[PDB]
């Protein structure tokens, strides 16, 4: 790059300083450090790891919804944050030493999720190499028609129904995948490419409260709704409707901010070529891992997990020679560090324990509140700390919690509706485009002259308003059928 | 790419068959398959978990060595059969399920270590793009003369220096880096590029453990070193010139054996411009992060690891804009799966207690053979092993039990020289191109127009003369320097 930088010189000899600090970027890297310097001089809380993780939180969180440096980055500074801050504690409850804090920050960075996504990036590159996704999408918008609405409702239903069974953590990249045939052809400018990235990110992240498997909280919850009689049948009568409403009430919000209704479509009419025999192996491969994710559950005393089956198309097409050493190194890498940070940042949360001191103060004061303000003050927390932290991190500590709230009502449905309720309200904080897979993969898409697609502020002004529609269906649609279709016994 | 594939047919309607069963990669799988199979159906160890894992360490060591699939899709490839193979146990002693084993393996592939290679790789990308390497390497280049072998014994002394204090993670990307004005100008046909690249990892893998500091295995060492009277002192007295005498004798070995004398070199008149602000940033941000890296046992109560240091440039260089999002997804991304997967096969190999049941035999049997016979019997057990398997496990196995073995010699001086030894002789093992973070970086360099400077045939066949190179100069020159210098109290 360039080596000379401009200055601001006052003749006062004279006093040149460098204009790159006084910017907007500075100006917001100065707010911060002065927030963070005073959250962490004022005494928020009594326990001093999780008085300095709430510090750490806000840093992290303003960085992010600023993006006053990149958002990888900043994912890349969580770890030092976390063993600078002395977040992370024993099981004994004592302060991790530094070199301890440091392996244990590090090694949670790398898990199962990440291994999906780049078998997503795998199969989503394998797809579009070989013309299969080229071929699938002509069908998809044969179906979708003319209108640009109709086109963005098949895009979020298709990541809706991937979400439901393989969860949305590789589902929103093999969804753009599909639509790369109509994506390439228009610019980051474009106010239909802006609903059609935003589109499958919010509905991914709505598909995955939709079904038993469709997320890690939804199996979690899975496990506490069991012993209450509640099943597939019980959970689908109840996620499945709220979250198709939810995705429609976005998709009524995308097109009607967006200027994306006077953009003319190409007809696509469907492609019928035969496939060949080497097309057949990517078929064959891309829908036996999809099945195999399906089932993750009836084989994990063999796999483990999902991450592990992950790794069988990544052998199968870089070890077989269809993808190369190029394509793997052009795989989109500042994903997977954004992704990393998230990580980090949900285990200095569970570890220093600050949400679970949130949260059970916040449990003293509604206990005795009745079912419905309990769900909507519990899953109003949910949607502000699952907007910042992980949805996984924070159902792990929330749903136990009202657990013991719903058992003690005299209710004998209200446990089983808390669990249920704060389950489907764990997924609804979508706001922030660093929190989550699709929110990450969505706003880190470049158009073909590298220029992204979506900003922080856009993803801000449509996400807020879509978790607060998520929000509504799930306490109002979901809550009424949930007092009909569970039982309490 | 290409949708069809050639076939043998045989009209006998007609059974035909893709080519590319018949090649000489499906026969190395074939091979491969066939003898990880015979491994796990004939009765090896009696432990089930480390029979598994010599099934496991064979099959991935033929693998690397015949790079049937890339090496980094074996890496890969590694925690998959880590997990099918059921090879990792509890603390207690049992096999561990496979999503505890899932976990484990995941878990333990993102560490420090990564976090140092990043940093190494933002260090060199950055001091390349501001041409500071250019003026560094004009004043080395004008000190080493026309003649290529100099040249290469200032890269490889260059390469050494380095590792004495801040390891060989990162001082091969910065040699290289420096290197950057004379390789980006060769082929990787050219003998000199070849021995410029298999010469600095060589280098930099012999001066890996001439310091107290410069390899995980040697600060262990030093740990167990210091209740005898072993200090920095003695230390370098041994160290010091057995690694410069075996680097001498690789640097022979490598302008001998390549055509590397009759290439003309370009003169390297120095560059004496002065350097700009922004240049001055850059340096002083790489000379910290270098001395924080070489005073890390100082520091470690504050960060904890090298890993955390490393953070520091890759923010200070990315968030600033002086390397874009662009120049982080450049970055070579195969090297860190590689070396992941040899952090996993170490793992496994640590895990299962393979390594500890193979030297706890040998030691069974060399208990009673002298100082010389059982140190010359164990370097070559670390020799063959760390040709495989990672220098730090195999020397966190080895050292306890030859500690134990000296001490219960009669002479005072044994512990010592055995743990000093077997220290030294843990680094020695470097004939495969695939274990190793010099030999990953040297083995995943290409030239411009992408090509592979060095083969795996083509490190094996000077890797594993360099490793016998490296043992014989420790068990003479260490060994007498040892028996005058350590003394037994
Ligand atoms: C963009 C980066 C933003 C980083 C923001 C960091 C926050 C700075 C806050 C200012 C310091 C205020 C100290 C007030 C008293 C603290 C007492 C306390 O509770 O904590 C003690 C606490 C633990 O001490 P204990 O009480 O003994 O456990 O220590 C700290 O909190 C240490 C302070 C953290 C230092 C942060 C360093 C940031 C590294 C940046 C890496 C380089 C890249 C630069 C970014 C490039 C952008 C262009
Ligand atoms: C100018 C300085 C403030 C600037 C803004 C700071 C942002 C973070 C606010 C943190 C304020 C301190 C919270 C705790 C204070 C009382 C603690 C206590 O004693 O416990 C009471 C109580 C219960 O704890 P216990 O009483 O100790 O059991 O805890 C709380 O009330 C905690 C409330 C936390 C609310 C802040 C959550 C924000 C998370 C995201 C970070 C900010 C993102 C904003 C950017 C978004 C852009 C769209
Ligand atoms: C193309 C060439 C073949 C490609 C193969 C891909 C990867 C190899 C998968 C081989 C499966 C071997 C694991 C099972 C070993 C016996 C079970 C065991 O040890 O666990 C006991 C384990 C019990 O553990 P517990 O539940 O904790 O007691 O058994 C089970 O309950 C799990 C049974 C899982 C069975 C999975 C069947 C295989 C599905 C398909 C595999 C991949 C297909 C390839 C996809 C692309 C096609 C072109
Ligand atoms: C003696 C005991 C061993 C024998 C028993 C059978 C061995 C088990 C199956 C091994 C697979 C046989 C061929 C292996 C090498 C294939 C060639 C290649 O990678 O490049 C093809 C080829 C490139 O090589 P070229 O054609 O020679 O340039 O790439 C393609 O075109 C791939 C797409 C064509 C259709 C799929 C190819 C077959 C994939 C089989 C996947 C199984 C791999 C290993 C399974 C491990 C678990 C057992
Ligand atoms: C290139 C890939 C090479 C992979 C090499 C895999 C080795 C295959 C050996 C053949 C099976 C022999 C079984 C003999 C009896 C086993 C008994 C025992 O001790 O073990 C039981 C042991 C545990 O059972 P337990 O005794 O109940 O604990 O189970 C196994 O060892 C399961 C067998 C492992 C299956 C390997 C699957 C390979 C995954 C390939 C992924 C797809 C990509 C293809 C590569 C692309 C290349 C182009
Ligand atoms: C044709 C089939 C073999 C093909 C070649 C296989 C390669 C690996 C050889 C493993 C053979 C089995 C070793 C253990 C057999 C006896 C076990 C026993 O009862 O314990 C005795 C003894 C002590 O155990 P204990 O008596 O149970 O306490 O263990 C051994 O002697 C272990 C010897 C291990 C030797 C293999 C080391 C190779 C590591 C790298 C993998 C292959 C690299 C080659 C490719 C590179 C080419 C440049
Ligand atoms: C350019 C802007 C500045 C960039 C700075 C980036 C990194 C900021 C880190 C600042 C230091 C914060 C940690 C110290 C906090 C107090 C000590 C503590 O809590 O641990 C107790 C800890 C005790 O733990 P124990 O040993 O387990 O008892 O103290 C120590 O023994 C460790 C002492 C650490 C001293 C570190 C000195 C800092 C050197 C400079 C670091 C930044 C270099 C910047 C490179 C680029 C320059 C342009
Ligand atoms: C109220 C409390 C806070 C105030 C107290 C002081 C704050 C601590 C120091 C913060 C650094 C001040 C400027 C921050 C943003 C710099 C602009 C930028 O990144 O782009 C420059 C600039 C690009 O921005 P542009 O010029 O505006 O396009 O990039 C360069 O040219 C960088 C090379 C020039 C020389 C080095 C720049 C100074 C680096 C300072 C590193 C410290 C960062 C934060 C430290 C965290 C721990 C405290």
């Amino acid at each position: 790059g360039k080596l000379d930088l401009e200055y601001y010189r006052w003749p006062l000899n004279n006093v040149a300083l460098p204009k790159l600090f006084f910017t907007k970027k500075a100006y917001k890297i100065y707010f911060i450090i002065l927030v963070t310097g005073l959250l962490l001089g004022i005494k928020t809380f009594n326990d001093a790891a999780q008085h300095r993780c709430m510090a750490l939180v806000e840093c992290v969180a303003f960085l992010w919804a600023s993006e006053a440096i990149p958002l990888h980055i900043t994912a890349f500074l969580v770890p030092l944050l976390v063993v600078l801050f002395k977040v992370l504690k024993t099981s004994d409850g004592a302060i991790m030493s530094a070199a301890s804090a440091s392996s244990e920050i590090l090694a949670a960075m790398w898990s199962s999720t990440i291994m999906i996504l780049l078998a997503g990036f795998t199969l989503g590159e394998v797809l579009a190499q070989y013309n299969i996704a080229k071929v699938l999408a002509s069908w998809l918008l044969a179906f979708a028609g003319c209108k640009p609405r109709n086109v963005l409702l098949m895009a979020m239903c298709v990541v809706f129904f991937l979400s439901m069974w393989i969860s949305n953590v590789a589902a929103p990249v093999l969804t753009y995948s599909l639509l790369s045939p109509l994506l390439d052809a228009m610019d980051a400018d474009s106010p239909f490419a802006q609903a059609l990235v935003l589109g499958v990110a919010l509905a991914a992240n709505i598909g995955g409260m939709s079904s038993p498997i469709s997320s890690p909280q939804n199996i979690i919850s899975m496990s506490y709704l069991k012993p209450y009689g509640i099943g597939w049948g019980q959970f689908f009568a109840v996620a499945l409707p709220s979250g198709i409403l939810a995705m429609l009430l976005v998709w009524i919000l995308l097109f009607t901010t967006f200027k994306m209704n006077k953009t003319k479509l190409e007809k696509f009419k469907p492609i019928k070529t035969k496939f060949t025999v080497k097309q057949y192996y990517i078929i064959t491969v891309t829908v036996a891992t999809i099945l195999l994710w399906c089932v993750e559950s009836q084989i994990e005393g063999a796999f483990g997990s999902s991450g592990q089956i992950a790794i069988i198309p990544i052998v199968l097409f870089f070890g077989t020679g269809l993808l190369s050493t190029q394509d793997l190194n052009a795989f989109p890498w500042s994903i997977v560090i954004l992704a990393m940070g998230g990580i980090a940042l949900g285990k200095a949360v569970s570890s220093s324990g600050l949400l679970s001191t949130i949260a059970k103060a916040l449990q003293k004061k509604i206990e005795n509140d009745g079912v419905f303000a309990i769900l909507c003050i519990f899953g109003i927390l949910m949607l502000v700390v699952g907007t910042f932290v992980s949805h996984t991190v924070s159902a792990i500590i929330i749903i136990p919690l009202v657990q013991e709230v719903g058992d003690k009502l005299g209710n004998p449905k209200a446990a089983p509706i808390l669990v249920f309720g704060c389950a489907l309200l764990s997924s609804c904080g979508m706001g922030l485009a660093s929190s989550g897979f699709p929110n990450v993969t969505a706003i880190s898409k470049v158009d073909r002259k590298g220029d992204r697609y979506l900003s922080v502020m856009t993803f801000l002004t449509r996400g807020v308003p879509a978790s607060i529609l998520a929000f509504l269906c799930v306490i109002t649609l979901g809550y009424g059928i949930m007092a009909s279709v569970v039982k309490g016994n």
